[PDB]
């Protein structure tokens, strides 16, 4: 399922990576990155993991959403 995460901390262009390499490496396989709008999907089968790689790379989400 797929889901919108809001962070914040991607109010940069360096920012951007530091999420792609961590999902990368957690094994997404649909993702998108936003430093416009500090935002995330993931296409996943364990959004928790994503939620928890986040945290553990000093990046708290705000919240999510399904779309």
């Amino acid at each position: 399922m797929r889901y919108v995460l809001y962070v914040p901390d991607i109010s940069c262009n360096h920012c951007k990576m530091r999420i792609s390499k961590a999902l990368e490496e957690l094994g997404v396989k649909n993702y998108e990155v936003s430093v416009e709008e500090k935002k995330v999907v993931v296409e996943t089968e364990n959004l928790d993991s994503v939620l928890k790689k986040l945290e553990e790379i000093d990046y708290p989400v705000e919240s999510y959403q399904e779309v």
